[PDB]
């Protein structure tokens, strides 16, 4: 089984990695083994003098603080977003554009971006007067929490994977990670996409043909949108993966709706298992959210993402065909 | 004692209330007795069906969570900002601008806006890796905490002063209080001032000169700048009040700078007792922060802020004359 897992991890650079099979073959440690593989691939342990035992200890502790009993927002989703961000970071249009610290920040942000997610939305936490919403004043409630847990865990025994960064490096990384994870709040999607559209319409490329990003605001915006694209990448994956992600988000949505109904609250969009259309909801999700975002990303890195966009469009056609 | 306490309270509608005497005469409960008086003056207990005993129970609990060993950011400051906001809300140029719930939100926000303040700045909390900065991801660290404490205390026994507001009133009040207290973060001063300046250049008024604010984004901005003005009202008060506030903030600054020196951190501006000029600092504070703000405010409510502005310029003249 060890050799089987290593064979599967040879695909870590490919869109459509069989992340559910890696979860099984790793003994439910997909986030740990995919993060470890990616860190080795990018030589991040040597670059940042990260002891391997500290990396594994932190990763296993982080993975533990994802909920194994939530259908979607669990360690498999975290591993998927990490691996998807890793592929997007390798896109030719971005070659040599980001520093090693920015690459570290984007991968680390992906790894922590949903940690300790309870399987219900920000609006549900606000409307039920949850402790989380009281702590965070109704503002990016989950995403502030994911950050606080992700950084707090660095303080557990032999968990500080950043122990050999300089003070300046730690300060820069912390700021970038916060900026990235807060941008995964779905209520910021329209603003993030509008800014990405503006960058595409004003795009500049260097002599080497890669994207020209010469200030913090443009650089962090690309990293924010990259991780957001990875977070919203399920419909761009091979259909057998996409359908499993749909099965899982619908389970989480329906269980939230059952709690809303039981509390006499209005049921959230797509959360009423008695009056839901899974297929129509996926087509609308693609048409109004995912394809607008990915089409814009694909324009930013053209032609690098053409195959990802082609898969998304095929999957949209397939879900549509199950309606008629 | 209670009879002279009552005579001092007769000036709750005047700039330059003797708040320090009121703190002494009330047994160190200036926030409780000033809030109570203002709620009666504005008829808020009748308007919102707030039981008196619940108002007092909450106010004393809130007052208890201000620290008695911090020289400035204690319950006397909170009482002063409450009273200052109460007077600003009575500006003639604002006579019909704000609803009763908006008035309620600005006053409640003032009362809680520094609760549980540790006597050190956000930057200190960030650069020392404090628990607060870890919880709040280095963003408006103090102000998020003041809000979380202020609202959490409403859940103590007989502390829910909003129990009789409709569910929608409570939702709207919560949103406005959060928007106001978050804007008291000093790092946002220039942005707030810029928006106030834009409001002034786009100002619309009646034939009488009363402000017309149609959209929530403009109204909440005025309320944000109003509580900010009250927070920064010490140099516009009679000199013998202002001088007491200066003594207190400088004790707080010097204790923080001693902690920064000892930790080997850069010492924050105005915090090094060995190299400080209290008087030059006050004049710079007025020239670069307090007067640009209050002069912009004065223009928004022209000419009802002229006496406040005059006093500020007089106090600036006095502090400048103490520099040889
Ligand atoms: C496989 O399908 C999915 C995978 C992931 C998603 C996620 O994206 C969004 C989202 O983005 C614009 C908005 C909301 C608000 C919903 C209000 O009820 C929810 C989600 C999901 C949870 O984070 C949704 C999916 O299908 C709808
Ligand atoms: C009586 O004197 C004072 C009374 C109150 C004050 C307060 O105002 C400011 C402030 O205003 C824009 C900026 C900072 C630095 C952080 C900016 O990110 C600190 C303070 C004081 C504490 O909140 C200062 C005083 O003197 C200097
Ligand atoms: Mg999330
Ligand atoms: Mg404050
Ligand atoms: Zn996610
Ligand atoms: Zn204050």
């Amino acid at each position: 089984q060890e050799d089987v897992l290593a064979k599967e991890l040879e695909d870590v650079n490919k869109w459509g990695l069989h992340v559910f099979r890696i979860a099984e073959l790793s003994g439910n440690r997909p986030l740990t083994v995919i993060m470890h593989t990616i860190f080795q691939e990018r030589d991040l342990l040597k670059t940042f003098k990260i002891p391997v035992d500290t990396l594994i200890t932190y990763l296993m502790t982080l993975e533990d603080h994802y909920h194994a009993d939530v259908a979607y927002h669990n360690n498999i989703h975290a591993a998927d977003v990490v691996q998807s961000t890793h592929v997007l970071l390798s896109t030719p249009a971005l070659e040599a554009v980001f520093t090693d610290l920015e690459i570290l920040a984007a991968i680390f942000a992906s790894a922590i971006h949903d940690v300790d997610h309870p399987g219900v939305s920000n609006q549900f936490l606000i409307n039920t007067n949850s402790e989380l919403a009281l702590m965070y004043n109704d503002s990016s409630v989950l995403e502030n929490h994911h950050l606080a847990v992700g950084f707090k865990l660095l303080q557990e025994e032999n968990c500080d994977i950043f122990q050999n960064l300089t003070k300046k490096q730690r300060q820069s990384l912390r700021k970038m990670v916060i900026d990235i994870v807060l941008a995964t709040d779905m209520s910021k999607h329209m603003n993030l996409l509008a800014d990405l559209k503006t960058m595409v319409e004003t795009k500049k490329v260097t002599s080497s043909g890669v994207l020209l990003l010469d200030n913090y605001s443009d650089r962090i915006q690309v990293l924010q949108n990259m991780v957001h694209c990875a977070d919203l990448s399920n419909p761009t994956k091979p259909l057998q993966l996409y359908r499993q992600w749909t099965d899982r988000i619908m389970e989480e949505f329906f269980r939230q709706g059952d709690r809303e109904r039981e509390r006499g609250m209005e049921i959230s969009p797509m959360c009423d298992k008695h009056n839901a259309s899974v297929e129509k909801s996926q087509v609308g999700f693609i048409d109004y959210i995912v394809h607008p975002l990915w089409e814009t990303w694909a324009d930013l890195v053209h032609p690098d993402a053409q195959d990802i966009l082609d898969t998304l469009e095929d999957n949209r056609e397939w879900y549509q065909s199950t309606i008629p």
